[PDB]
């Protein structure tokens, strides 16, 4: 997909749904789910994309579509100078976004840093005296345990829930009343 | 002075007088030669251009003038991806102004072709194993011997001339006589 095109995705954390990935070209074919079927309407929908596969898949083996495909298009050749005026943007940009006391996304930069310009199957053991590096630190040791807590915290934790609520009753407007209507409502 | 520019210069073999060589940068300052003199009218200009370089000398010492300094400025910086685009459009120019049994010229685009993108300091034990190599061949072993008869009948080689001629005639106009006057009149 590019460098400048992901290197905003695989260090900003953040997802993506499937309707920009076939503007970005991850995926490249879209199939919409199904509503009402012969059996329950859910389990279609993941026995539907078995077929829609295998009317794929035997057109792959004698080749009646091809895996080949304007910002991007741009870049596509274009790097033999414009090297560090990239990645030295990058650069100071993690820096001045977060703060430099996070030493983890730094380090998957010189990855990209190296994966360019030098081997690249031979990059594929850069990140094996990285990742043992930043797993085995004390940035985000305890950061494992956030997630734990933070899966933890996400359960209901109190039994059954018996005779759920469906309307509310929020007493005073203002920045909270209104507020938390703003996200109790959709 | 740039790939391009001086490319066609160190194979093409010709000399340039210095008239271009002040557009073209290698010299950068010129002094036209004087006429009568205290002495006689050649040994001054070789007496002249001393006091031009002390006065030129000086100035390098204490730094008042530079060694600092519009097409090649267009290139200057200007080659991350154009490279075998460059000496490929020459690779096939040495073919096709002569033919390819020259092993000569295409053994110092070799060295241009390494000097670039590779260790330049590294790079000047290359024609080490270079110039032993096609100096001890058989395509150029008798040019030597051809450079000596090309010196050695250019020489007078009959005694002193006697009464040197000022006047032609020649009888006959067309393509010989006409053509030997386009010569012996300048």
């Amino acid at each position: 997909v590019g460098v400048p095109a992901a290197l905003d995705m695989m260090l900003t954390g953040r997802s993506i749904r499937a309707d920009r990935a076939k503007k970005m070209g991850l995926v490249d074919q879209l199939v919409e789910p199904l509503g009402p079927g012969l059996k329950p309407p859910e389990e279609r929908t993941i026995e539907y994309l078995e077929e829609v596969a295998i009317t794929f898949a035997k057109g792959l083996a004698d080749k009646k579509i091809s895996p080949k495909r304007e910002k991007l298009t741009a870049y596509a050749m274009t790097i033999p100078f414009v090297r560090q005026q990239v990645y030295k943007k990058v650069e100071e940009k993690v820096r001045k976004q977060t703060k430099g006391l996070y030493p983890a996304p730094l380090k998957i930069i010189d990855v990209v840093k190296t994966g360019i310009e030098q081997g690249s199957d031979a990059g594929y053991l850069c990140e094996s005296q990285k990742f043992g590096e930043l797993v085995m630190t004390k940035e985000s040791k305890a950061l494992m345990g956030l997630y734990h807590g933070q899966v933890l915290c996400k359960k209901n934790k109190f039994g059954a829930p018996q005779k759920d609520v469906k309307h509310l009753a929020i007493l005073g407007a203002g920045l909270m009343g209104a507020g938390i209507a703003q996200v109790s409502v959709d």
